[PDB]
């Protein structure tokens, strides 16, 4: 009876919940980004193509998402699946392939309106290696963005400049010199509001 | 804030409730497609593909999607995925895999009833290389059009016939020498009325 | 109001006719036919080929018919090809599912007809030896339904000769010659004829 | 008009007979089990990898298994006798390969024939990997290998598993294959694992080949 | 025999229609046993250092909402359903390097105690150095298996043994197993008051 006490509870606030349009000019959002580098898997000189294998960690705060875990039975924090929400269409801008999700598709959502959402990725993108084997190394960079929303309406940000390398592969052919990400504000002729992008720089070497 | 997306919520319900049922003889519309080339990203002279990566824009305006900003808070443009929408069915005549999309697929829709819609693809076509390694390189073309829709239903058009080439691949292992893009009118002995294709025509050696 | 009414006749239209396939006592006639594009590939360590083409699909419904005068003057309009029955048309020698490469979109005309052109690219059985030399190599792939019989669908080509006037000028393959014969199977275990249809290319490097 | 009337007439029939077939049938179980049959038909051994040890094989894989619950009498329906449907519209058996190491590619439409009696024919073409050495295929003896078929999930207590001839149909091999068949069978095998009172049921598959 | 179909079909009714099991929660925790029937390393490629393994993985897991008396069911005592018609756990391989691929059917059996039997065939290529693959000694690889958004508070990991099932390993592959090991790890991350546990797969292996 007290687990099922709990499970009516946990049900009772994600129905609740359950009955946001996206971010707009009027109602902007934030979405924090940060890159946990696991794996440089491939470079191909033939094609000037190199594979990545990341966590990428998405996080943002939507007031429509919050509730008191008083009225909750004190839940604080819940797991539903990525397609019951709005996520950010955060896209890399230089990828050749088609980015394959590794991991499943699962948010965590917390009590002040806070999502934590943190998809695994292969991803393919342009990047020439030459000098990948010297002792300087080659570099690559690749910038992450929404595709269809302008900085008037989500803004990006990281909390550090510097890639989490604490789980990169010890035994991977490639070492990794340095990895940043590095938010940039871009004003194109083209239109008047400004565009947002974190760009992901790599320096890796045999 | 909850009022700003009470009224996207209020011009979306409106919208979404005759339906659009796509374009007739009666009721045509026009498309302007254009090309922004990423990336040649491989070239192959065993089996005569070639590899191309680019932003393919569309653009076309709908009577059924207009609204006057005034009634519903200022709103001037809102996003929604493709799938929600009728989209037209441009297609690579001389594709020999399936495109591959890069991007999320999310339309802008605004309130003159215009709808703008920019994928990112991967295409493989038929394309001899042959002259790449030259100083005249070689040449490739192919169509792209509605693959069952005449130009009197759908015609296209384009804002220029000169492909943009500021986000080519500056490292590519091939550089661009020239790429146009034509609108052209063809009959076809099956069938009664005119097609139109955009012939998009690159050069381009090592 | 203009195209509003027009779209509401179209509406109407769709509406209004929107069969559980052929039958013997219901059958139905497909008429089948191939525009070869480009034999991308032709590999001699498996003995497949690869081939891309337009597939010509055509066949009639009473239950798709109507008066274009009881409709604004509508006579055809398009539609997904997953809102009707197609027919189970198949390769039967392919070593790959096949890869779409068109929208698959149906055009439908007031007589019930329903035309349907998917593009493709198949592999399927065939040793290239010869594709070296003058006289070229030969292979063949019969096309037909999968669990239909003739007396369900008949499959008819609008002609022997395969369409050639869209064959990529620059493949690594040149065309000597391409036929699309309608053959009909009589097997004596069952009472039914089968039908396929079968593409014969002859080609050289 | 008469023509037409007729032409709807055998198609409500159709109908009818599919809306009156579709208790529901919930599978098979220990107190209703089934009998599945299961017979290859070998089209092609496309590649073997000696750097893998993987080979590729295209065949037709038939089933067959009747249940009650798709029998009718024709004198209802119009005389209809056996009808066509998609194969997710009905329970199928989940047959499968034991070792392979890739997803089976499906290579034709999935559809199935009813008949009046019950009995389900369904015939897939397929393209398997599998594990398998390819030693010796240079030679004139061959080189031979085997995979098992089984339900994944259901024992043959809810599953008996049989074939009708141990001779694996050859007659569709190409006959401009990489590869020669020196012989294929297809033999039922019951293991029993002392874990578990319940037998388990495969049918093996055993293809002995050779460069053409 | 329609009996027992409708006995059957009433059980599955009255269990679908249970409120609706959300997920497991610190409060309603539940634990996943899992073990590893590795089959076949078909490939290591020392270009990019990933490696790929066929095997079985079996999960179990226990919920008080799939339990029935027999008694009131005709006496069935398990039932077979498609994976997706019931909850299953998030279990992820943490350093895949393509989508594994699923070889087997997506069903599970419950059984009347409540507890669930689902057991994937998989291919999975993975980070893996295979230097020393070509001598005596071989190559030893890792990867870990694990809930990817849920703690041990919420969901915890068991194997019944620590020694993957090397009985199915197939006698041809291009590489020996040397040994194989399946171990269950606690894992404290300092974001996080939570512990995260996995099961660690451990392989030596040569050609
Ligand atoms: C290249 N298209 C194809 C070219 C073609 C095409 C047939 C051979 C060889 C190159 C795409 C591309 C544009 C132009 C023609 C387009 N198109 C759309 C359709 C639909 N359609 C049919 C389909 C099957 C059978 C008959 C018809 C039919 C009859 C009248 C009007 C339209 C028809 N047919 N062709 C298809």
């Amino acid at each position: 009876d007290d687990k099922l006490h709990s499970q009516a509870n946990l049900m009772r606030l994600k129905s609740d919940l359950f009955n946001y349009p996206g971010p707009t000019k009027d109602d902007p959002l934030t979405v924090t980004l940060g890159f946990t580098l696991q794996d440089i898997v491939k470079a191909d000189s033939s094609t000037n193509e190199v594979d990545l294998v990341y966590y990428e960690q998405q996080r943002w705060k939507l007031n429509s998402l919050m509730w008191d875990p008083n009225e909750y039975g004190n839940i604080t924090d819940f797991r539903t699946s990525a397609a019951d929400i709005w996520t950010p269409d955060i896209t890399a801008y230089s990828s050749t392939r088609p980015v394959q999700v590794l991991s499943p598709q699962i948010a965590v959502v917390t009590h002040d309106g806070s999502v934590m959402f943190i998809p695994a990725q292969r991803l393919s993108f342009m990047c020439d290696p030459t000098g990948v084997d010297s002792e300087e190394g080659a570099t690559c960079a690749v910038k992450f963005g929404s595709w269809v929303y302008s900085g008037f309406e989500i803004d990006l940000k990281t909390d550090t400049d510097q890639v989490d390398l604490s789980s990169y592969y010890a035994s991977s052919k490639y070492e990794i010199l340095s990895a940043t990400q590095t938010r940039q504000v871009q004003h194109y002729s083209c239109c008047p509001e400004p565009y947002i992008d974190v760009n992901l720089v790599v320096k890796f070497r045999e």
